[PDB]
């Protein structure tokens, strides 16, 4: 179970439950009845019938309809192209984004003379070519390679499925991950650009005529050459990087496309980290390792955080979440400090909403605009609150002139100005002057500010 490590949804047939998503290029009997023939082994004999494909097949009402929706299995139904048409294309459209195992088509007539398979990850915008197939990889597909594959993603031209010999029920097969390889790293960029699929597309380009030149011929010669397909399975699954055990609707036997993520992951494919769980870098599960996204810690002064790789490494791959918009005047990568002009109450829990107290330093007399010590830490000379008074100021809040000085003006570096009280004419003992006026207390028979005159 996911509650024990990595986990993945079941595999299945993508076509099931998705019949109405199939679209063709040619289909005998769409508008008005067309006839056809079933040649045998080397043209021994031929029996012909009619193709009335203008109404959904039914065994006892309309037995000659052969629309593409007839490939999705669950008797003998099928799809069939127009007689003598050599350019037919089938297309599957997925609502979500799935992983592709393998495709298995079984024709009723004679497997294509030559065909190729394409796909799209970016919803029918860009198209990649999985592989080519032919009986003459050189005439039909000049340039494309044959022989062996130099890489697990080499586009080549197969031919083991483009014969004739198998009269009917012949099969075409394609596997995303060429069995002839060892998938070293699963989640790698290339092994991924092989399974990623939203749109499958099969293009037929050559019909086996057994000699006859369909080129301007009697409806008697072409009426026997056409692609017909009994059914086809598109094996695959809904990918969730190990973080989900089952996918939900975006029925029966149907492969769903919405990952029911777990492990604090969120996303259509759980490739993201649930909100506020950005303390470790997102990773896919493996073995019993969930690699579950880790909850951020902002000491309860936020709930918006993001993951920063630099920080992650800086801590030795321990943690990399940094908090956003620290509330309560806190600060720090985890909101574990107080912004200037505030200081941590010596008591209070670091999680307390009021952990941070405002300074009380009088800006004019203090040093550093009146920023107090933010927290206590003897070893360095830090006390929660303590203000740094200027040279000639004193008091818990630095709002007082030291004896002998006056005029606490913020406008100056040291705060107060020396009274400059003459030692002679000034009454000795206690404060020699007014802290405001700067007027010294003079002896008798002496006068004037500085008790000099
Ligand atoms: C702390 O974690 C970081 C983050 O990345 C890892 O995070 C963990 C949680 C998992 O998610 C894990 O899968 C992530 O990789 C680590 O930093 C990264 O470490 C990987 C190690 O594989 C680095 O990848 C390598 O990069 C070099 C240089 O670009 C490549 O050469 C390697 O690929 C080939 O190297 C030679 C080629 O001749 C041959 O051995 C093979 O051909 C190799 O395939 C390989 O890709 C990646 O660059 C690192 N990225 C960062 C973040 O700088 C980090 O190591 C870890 N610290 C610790 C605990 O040591
Ligand atoms: C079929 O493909 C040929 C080239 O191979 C092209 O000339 C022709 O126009 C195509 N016919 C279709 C599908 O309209």
């Amino acid at each position: 179970g996911c509650a024990e490590g990595s986990c993945y949804p079941a595999t299945g047939d993508l076509l099931i439950g998705r019949a109405q998503k199939l679209s063709v290029t040619s289909t005998c009997g769409l508008h008005k009845p067309e006839p056809y023939c079933i040649v045998s082994h080397l043209q021994e004999d031929k029996k012909c019938f009619i193709c009335d494909s203008r109404d959904p097949y039914h065994e006892t009402l309309n037995p000659d309809s052969h629309l593409i929706e007839n490939v999705v299995t669950t008797l003998k139904i099928w799809w069939q192209s127009e007689n003598g048409v050599e350019n037919v294309t089938i297309q599957l459209d997925l609502e979500a984004e799935f992983h592709f195992t393998h495709l298995i088509m079984t024709f009723k007539t004679f497997r294509p003379a030559a065909m190729l398979i394409e796909r799209s990850s970016d919803f029918g915008k860009a198209w990649g070519v999985y592989r080519y197939f032919a009986y003459d990889c050189e005439s039909s597909f000049p340039g494309i390679s044959t022989g062996p594959m130099k890489k697990v993603d080499d586009i080549i031209c197969d031919s083991r499925y483009s014969d004739i010999e198998p009269s009917t029920e012949g099969e075409v097969i394609f596997r995303a991950l060429d069995p002839a390889f060892k998938i070293e790293d699963p989640y790698s960029p290339r092994i991924q650009n092989l399974l990623k699929i939203t749109n499958l597309r099969i293009k037929f380009v050559k019909l086996h005529t057994l000699g006859d030149n369909l080129l301007d011929s009697r409806m008697e010669i072409r009426e026997k050459y056409y692609y017909a397909v009994y059914d086809m399975v598109v094996r695959g699954n809904c990918f969730c990087y190990g973080h989900a055990s089952e996918c939900a609707p975006v029925v029966e036997g149907m492969v769903h496309g919405h990952c029911m993520c777990r492990h604090n992951t969120k996303g259509l494919n759980c490739e993201l980290c649930m909100d506020f769980y950005h303390d470790l870098p997102w990773r896919p599960a493996e073995g019993r390792n969930s690699n579950a996204c880790k909850k951020c810690n902002c000491n309860e002064h936020s709930s918006s955080c993001h993951f920063d790789m630099a920080v992650f490494l800086a801590t030795g791959n321990v943690s990399g979440g940094v908090c956003d918009n620290c509330q309560h005047n806190t600060m720090g990568r985890n909101c574990e400090q107080c912004k200037p002009f505030y200081f941590q109450h010596p008591e209070r829990d670091i999680r307390d909403p009021n952990l941070c107290e405002p300074c009380t330093c009088d800006p004019a007399g203090s040093e550093n605009g009146g920023i107090c010590d933010g927290y206590t830490d003897f070893s360095v000379g830090l006390i929660a609150g303590q203000c740094r008074c200027k040279l000639h100021v004193e008091g818990e809040r630095c709002d007082v002139c030291k004896e002998g000085f006056y005029d606490l003006s913020a406008e100056d570096p040291y705060g107060c100005k020396s009274c400059a009280c003459n030692p002679l004419g000034t009454i000795p003992g206690g404060n020699p002057c007014d802290s405001e006026t700067g007027y010294c207390y003079c002896k008798r028979l002496v006068t004037g500010q500085r008790c000099d005159q």
